[PDB]
């Protein structure tokens, strides 16, 4: 009769570095990226916990940890212990650093056995989806299994490039594969294969076990998805979850939403396609909120009027702070408080918090990060070897453009 | 040494109507009619308390306040007792008797807290304005109480209650809307108005506002009668608003308005889209509070031969989609929705506005919450919007959602 | 869902705290009820609201009236931090939906349709704010849904003899309501066991469709009294579905808690007994279970303070119960329950004393069997319990002996 | 009439060792180590901070300083950057070298906020003070550096850093840890102490940070290298703290203590169940913030001749029960459970502590979340009780969870 969710701990994995991320994860976390325009891309597992009724929260962070843990601090504070809610922002340490993934918990039991929940929902901080994890708490307890994994249906050649579970007619996990070139099939719905989310619920008295287990472990990785979940697909009983399941759909929404972001291109396309008439993700959704960080902030500006110059958004977003002066922005995306000047265009612009245009500048295809000062008179989107030459160009056209490129620019 | 900021309570008066706002005030009190885009004018009299460095405030609460209250509780709740902080809301036993009567009915709440002195505000002006120089003041020139006074040309002050004043700023006498204006000494021309912010020392403040109790015939009020017997029998001094107002770099001028009328009212937001406004609201040295959630950002959508979303010389807040409607010179509040086809313009929307299609609004203020129906014009036909909304003699339309009712398209 | 999601995602709780509290005299002089302390450190209506809390309710809207003055500023300070973007509620709805006041406790959620249905909540836990009790509501919600009922209300399961203070239930065996009889001085027994009756706690949960058109019924009948207990429920167990729900089957009880617990602390000698009863070395009310806590209003306050320890006095509290912000300064306490910031001065001894926060005792007095309103001043040399005549006409004194002291009987006083 | 303290910053020291704390500090940083019952020691320095009316704090955290990072993050979490004000902890070539290399790595985050001045503070102490006064002082002076500096006996002084001054409280020399200090000019045989606590303009210290920064010989300290230097060139000007120290009406003194031995300790604490204590922690007149739970009551329970719960000359937090245990002398934080035939005496109980029956435990420090055996002695045997816990030459043993582990005799 009592909800799950009320006996379970969500831990959110947020040591995440984002490499193919380049420059934009340089100082940063990949879950502290921000996305959307007012949030960042750690606060969608968090909302996700928080709107699934789990009270107690703990995430792991490793490396480039400081904004993403002032992040947490000043955004997710709200949690009070006296009313059975917790917040944990564990950094590693806890020696230095965490060994692995499984490591992430290991070292952090006494701050989770003083709690005793009975559930254990692992989570990926580096991804954008909306996911009610009552739904894969109940079919644990009811399956009776050691592990229960969340998984995509995607079909099997994009299946290539995720860890695939090997299922059988009862959607119990028969084997793991890491990046398969040819991915097996679902029994009876072949050209699908399931795809891990990094998603795993587990009774907490067994996944400490399997985690001490771990640790006195020579050989081990010291991760779940390498060390941890392929021991038990074997020796255990691993069953798998569809997403499609308990996923919340908006009703503005054609699809189950999930991004990983792994790339530049990627990250981009996210952004911008939120510029759409009809977007595949609904942020304007009030059944199932994003909590974020934000500030007061004044409300959207734009300015001039003449011959030469119009402020102006079209086919864009635009977030609070920001003052648009007598320049042209279409299909864009901004974050708070950046400031375009007058003569300056915006095409295909993803822009990160408190970025400058300066006058006369124009820019298309382009992801800005936090804080840029974009000289007057600049051109992004023109000349691909030059636009190459100055800043991180993807193959696909996309520039990344931060302080210190700009800083080598005198040409 | 110590700021007497440490030592003051501001207690601000937000009982007031607004009856010349007309219906904007008819479910809501002045001090809770939204102002700028996301604040509500009770936020700025708040806002210069706290960044003036007092920490205890009491708000007195009459006409339908359960709006007001209900945004000072979740706006203004960050204060705390132990911490030598407070934020008492006063809701009038039954019916305060006037501006003295809120503060006598509520001695009681005052002097535990023993304040050394208070810092009468009014909640329905907009104005930046830091109250240490007011108290240091007041203390200085041993002023039974210090008035905030508007240096105004002498003919703009004529709707006003105006100080007459000596060469020393004592206040000599108080006229209520003079025909002709009684000059500041060796500036004539210029004449001081009431602000209604007055400075007391609290003992001093108890005993004039319990005589005033006594009185059988008194009106009960800090502008009919205390103020003015103080003048009379004690000593009151002026204090000027261009001495303590806190001016922007990109302000021209100190800043204060009464937003009394429709078109006071809608001159003052409209005048935010200036490029450059009288209000500096991008100031984050002397910042207003407010109660703000977390919005999505605004969107602009649909960009064809036949329709655009798009803002021009405009203000737009969170949680707007502008979807194929074209604005011009207009400041939108939170959540507004304007759909295809659909024209704004010197436009004042108010929060949660739904703009129906092919709808066309021109020198219009919108109340919070309502929907235009598809199709309807405003502004084009001044006989036929007076007859369906209230429309200012300078040709500005409030429209709410009972006048709306009454139509049938 | 799937019978998946919990049904209090879907609920909103409206607390009833209008009660004036008449019994309780000069205690609700100038609070309502709901507003009266209870525990050392909370107030009654934080039961209700903890327990909505708890439960996994996220909207709440808590009806007011009788001087609430204490009581609105008591859920301003305390309950304030749910936020309406993480689709959270906390709706305080002060009388004056108009002029008057509300008519009784149906015509409460009447006034304030307008406010409830823009949440659109699928359910509607009504709750009343003047009882002591811990409760899981999700169990109550499944059972209304399961059964089919239009409105489901909790019972406690009384001796019959007990229930004639209360507005009682009679049911078939299937626990479905067939009548209702307010007071009633031989009430109805539970078939299969006679002896025990059921006891209405007043709390309902409806259908917020079926609720919203129950009460513009109620407003279209003058006859009405305008009350749930009166006029809706007993309305709806003749027309409608009324079933039965047990406060044995959801009550949260403590492993230190032999049996459910509720109180409704509507006199003196009750509220005093049930404050009292928390010095007991085990309890019948568990103030230490975590695992269903109890949120209030609190300020970081300094630790209690005991001093000297010589020939005369001692600075010492025994069977008792000490809140912080309190100096016991050589006064001697025992079986006493005191809340925040009192001040026990010299020679001053306390006894069988709910002592209410702000409190001072002044030197060489002596207090027993007495409750002692908020703030009230006690003079030096003050005897209390030992002269019952004496007591009787200078203080609220009960048929069991027990003094309510208050500041205005204080201060009228000769030798 | 501005107050200095709107222009100025904090930037409190954390990275105090508290070596000599020993296994008190094993796995916490000394401003992390509880006092007074329901506090740290840093919240001390953080609420001087914050009553001195200073908007922006920063919290340089060094060595085992999770458990102070945590505090900071729950207790310190109600600062609205928009509002004015920050609350910034500071954590972090790799660490910090020293207390000035702690500036220096972060003046990227100082910058942005441009304040006018600077005040430095160590939050490893436990003193009320309003900073006002030193601000003030600075800039009228026209002094590089103002340092805070008690007033004590020459013979005390010979533990801390000592400053030499003239006739006019100029600082003409300074001593680290002098066996014959000098003495003041007018009233000799006392010392000028160093607090540790320095103000600046925070353009005169970013140069002085990047300056150090530049030289090699450098050992990158606060009072080891930049004041010692500007004592030389620059302008040193040394502020008495009992000008500015905020004395209740029920301290008969300056109260300053930096607990740096566990008899230091122990001592401050047990002096908090005095009938007239040194400090006043009930002073509402300038409160100590921290991190505080809604607790329980504490409870007293049994009554018997073999056996009666209550506390005596002490001092008790809530959620405590306290069960048939007899309590003298002792001071008890938050969630200590004392059971049956118990007897504390001369005891500090960190918080969450358990008591089993039988236990009598005599001039003590109990460290947090310690579980006593039942039946335990410790106050009848000093060779064994150095023996068995780290034990003072005064006889006071700090007893951690680890020598309860190894515990057989």
């Amino acid at each position: 009769v009592q909800p799950l969710a009320r006996d379970a701990m969500a831990y959110v994995l947020a040591g995440g570095r984002g490499s193919r991320l380049k420059e934009l994860t340089d100082r940063r976390a990949k879950p502290a990226v921000y996305f959307g325009g007012k949030a960042r891309i750690i606060d969608f597992a968090l909302s996700n916990a928080l709107n699934s009724g789990i009270r107690r929260i703990g995430v792991a962070t490793q490396y480039k940890a400081h904004s993403l843990i002032r992040h947490l601090q000043r955004g997710w504070d709200f949690f009070r212990p006296e009313r059975n809610e917790s917040f944990d922002i564990l950094a590693a340490s806890q020696t230095q650093w965490y060994e692995g993934t499984a490591d992430a918990v290991y070292q952090n039991i006494d701050i989770i056995e003083p709690y005793a929940p009975e559930y254990m929902v692992i989570l990926a901080g580096d991804h954008i989806y909306k996911m009610d994890y009552e739904y894969m708490l109940q079919q644990h307890v009811d399956s009776g299994a050691d592990v229960t994994i969340g998984c995509l249906e995607v079909p099997r050649m994009e299946a290539t490039g995720f860890g695939v579970m090997h299922v059988n007619e009862k959607d119990e996990i028969i084997d793991f594969i890491e990046k398969p070139a040819d991915p097996p099939g679902i029994p009876g719905n072949e050209g699908f294969a399931l795809a891990s989310m990094g998603i795993y619920v587990f009774h907490t008295k067994f996944l400490m076990e399997a985690l001490r287990r771990d640790a006195a472990d020579p050989t081990s990785s010291r991760d779940f998805g390498k060390d941890i979940i392929p021991y038990i697909v074997e020796h255990g009983k691993a069953v798998a979850h569809r997403f499609a399941d308990s996923c919340v759909r908006s009703d503005f929404e054609h699809e189950p939403y999930w991004r990983d972001v792994g790339t530049i291109d990627a990250y981009w396309q996210a952004n911008i396609d939120l510029t759409d008439v009809v977007p595949d993700l609904d942020i304007y959704d009030k059944s199932w909120p994003i909590w974020t960080y934000a500030e007061i902030t004044p409300p959207a500006k734009f300015v001039h009027d003449d011959e030469d110059r119009r402020g102006s958004a079209v086919s864009s977003v635009v977030s609070g702070d920001c003052i648009i002066s007598g320049a042209a922005l279409n299909r864009s995306l901004l974050f708070t408080g950046v400031r375009a000047n007058s003569y300056s265009r915006l095409e295909n612009a993803v822009v990160l918090p408190s970025v400058k245009i300066g006058r006369h500048a124009q820019l298309s295809n382009v992801v800005i990060d936090h804080g840029v000062v974009i000289p007057e008179g600049l051109i992004v989107g023109e000349d691909p070897e030059l636009d190459a030459k100055r800043f991180r160009r993807t193959e696909s056209g996309i520039c990344l453009i931060t302080q210190s490129m700009i800083d080598k620019l005198d040409l």
